[PDB]
């Protein structure tokens, strides 16, 4: 006998399936944007700035979601901006300032923020009626690092102010007031908040500047359009494949999967991760339902040993369909390193796969503890739980595709270097509070919550809250990560960052966690790959 067959079908059908690209409007964009590119670039290499000025350009060509075509531009003037250290005297522009800096790594002290604080150390309450003061202030809370107490407060502060002041706002500020209460500039999905400010708000605004807001507009609609190839090709790709039928008891979530992908890295550079990514979270997505959703406590033991041992020879040890699984897993990676032939990285491939077996060895654990009926110690759970996140092995995966990648880089990520770390604990620890009912309902005892209740002897309200810290620590740890020097470059660090900002946006609704499926993504994934941006 094998367990109820739950999991719905994909409410996207074949959308997807087939997308081909206009070539008369991908040039005709193309070929403008080049044109808006250079204007906008002049705008960033102009002289005689001021420092308000300046920040406010950089600011908004990162919320539209074009900064990645200045990359240099940006980095120099704002080196520049952070060795002049010069001090300006109001919370608007301090604030940025700070923001602005920190995510570039640049390690600019919050002593900045002194001015506005009493002796008492709290900032001035004189400052609650300055809501662009205050909005700035919020998104700078929240790339604080553990060595800026002094912005303990700012949180708190500028939040309970914002809220105060909003409903009598004009829009579209009163819209970024709200929206940025509901999710932070810094722990949002990159294309999610650029769609959001592009057409809910610089679109609105009364002094944007529409060289910019057309830039932004072509330039968003391109790469979807990019995007959709994407989606397209790795959605025939999964049809082949033809698991609903095959593996009845797998999800067929194929498009979460590249929502997923689209989220660690957006850029047209990394067209070739994206696909290999998405397809290795399609892959270890029929894992783990085949571990907690239809396996045997002795087929998975078989199904463990087999992706340890990593060799076809291994598929007769397996039942029929765990056999339809492995031979496909297997080809998968033997794909990547064809694919990685041109260039010669193949080699680099083997490290995807450790890291796929070290989630393998935890599912079987994860399994075999709610087969006896364990409730381990908070230590031994995470110890075991935070593989199972799959993202040590997610980040590993996403290396792949990018060209630049080093066997030092795999090296580095190999060693679960702090800000890896941080990533995975916050995923862990949000999917554990936001499915903790649900898992406790099914005798998955063994859930962190759980754990953390029994272990510290506290009420589940006292052991959510314990996560939360966790994930706060970890977020501070994050910021504290990207800070220069950096251990690998940044680029490969924002793939880290970027699978945190997924946890964060995915479980945003920790009210019910709400069916990650449909509710939570749906809308993101109409607003990213279903409709354009209406120029
Ligand atoms: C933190 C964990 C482990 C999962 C939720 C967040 C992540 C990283 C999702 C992507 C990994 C995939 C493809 C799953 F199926 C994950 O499986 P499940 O979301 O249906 O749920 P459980 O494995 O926790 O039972
Ligand atoms: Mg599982
Ligand atoms: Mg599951
Ligand atoms: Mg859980």
């Amino acid at each position: 006998v094998r367990p109820v067959a739950d999991f719905s079908p994909s409410l996207w059908g074949d959308q997807f399936l087939s997308f081909s690209i206009k070539n008369q409007v991908a040039e005709k964009y193309a070929k403008e944007i080049e044109a808006l590119k250079e204007q906008t670039r002049n705008m960033l290499l102009a002289t005689g700035m001021k420092l308000a000025d300046t920040l406010n350009l950089i600011d908004t060509i990162e919320r539209l979601g074009i900064s990645y075509h200045f990359e240099k531009e940006i980095d120099d003037i704002l080196d520049q901006i952070y060795n002049q250290n010069s001090n300006c005297n109001d919370l608007c522009t301090s604030a940025l300032q700070f923001r602005l800096l920190r995510q570039h790594g640049f390690n600019i002290s919050p002593e900045i923020f002194s001015k506005f604080q009493d002796e008492n150390g709290k900032f001035k309450e004189s400052l609650a009626s300055d809501v662009l003061g205050l909005l700035n202030l919020y998104e700078a809370s929240h790339v604080r690092t553990h060595a800026d107490d002094i912005l303990e407060d700012a949180l708190a502060f500028s939040t309970i102010h914002l809220e105060s002041a909003a409903p009598h706002l004009k829009s579209p500020l009163r819209e970024q007031v709200t929206h940025a209460l509901e999710q932070c500039l810094h722990k949002g999905v990159p294309r999610v908040e650029t769609r959001f400010f592009i057409s809910s708000i610089y679109d609105k605004e009364q002094s944007k500047n529409n060289v910019l807001l057309r830039f932004a507009k072509l330039d968003f609609n391109l790469l979807q359009m990019l995007h959709k190839q994407e989606l397209a090709q790795v959605s025939r790709w999964w049809k082949d494949l033809d698991f609903v039928t095959t593996l009845p008891y797998a999800r067929d979530r194929v498009v979460e999967c590249y929502f997923w992908a689209l989220g660690v890295y957006f850029e047209p550079q990394y067209s070739q991760a994206r696909v290999m990514l998405v397809k290795t979270i399609s892959m270890i997505s029929i894992v783990d339902d085949t571990f907690d959703a239809y396996g045997t406590v002795k087929e998975l033991e078989a199904y463990t040993d087999a992706i340890q041992r990593w060799d076809i020879n291994e598929i007769d040890r397996l039942p029929d369909y765990m056999k339809i699984s492995y031979k496909a897993i297997l080809d998968l990676y033997k794909d990547y390193e064809k694919e990685l032939s041109s260039a010669g990285r193949s080699h680099i491939v083997c490290h995807a796969i450790e890291r796929m077996k070290e989630v393998v060895r935890n599912y079987n654990v994860e399994s075999t503890w709610f087969i006896e009926g364990y409730t381990p110690p908070v230590s031994e759970y995470l110890s075991n739980a935070l593989a199972t996140t799959t993202y040590y092995y997610l980040a590993t995966t996403s290396y792949l595709g990018m060209k630049s990648a080093t066997e030092q880089d795999f090296e580095w990520l190999s060693k679960n270097p702090k800000i890896l770390e941080a990533s995975v604990i916050i995923c862990r620890v949000i999917d554990d509070t936001a499915t903790y009912e649900v898992e406790k309902s099914r005798g998955q005892i063994a859930t962190g919550i759980e754990c953390c209740m029994r272990d510290y002897g506290i009420s589940t309200k006292e052991a959510m809250a314990k996560f939360q810290n966790m994930a706060e620590t970890a977020w501070k740890d994050i910021n504290e990560g990207l800070l220069r020097p950096t251990p690998v470059s940044t680029e490969f660090l924002t793939p880290i960052l970027n699978l945190a900002r997924i946890v964060e946006v995915t479980y945003i609704h920790n009210l019910d966690g709400y069916t990650h499926p449909e509710k939570v993504l749906k809308p993101h994934i109409i607003n990213l790959l279903v409709d354009s941006i209406k120029i």
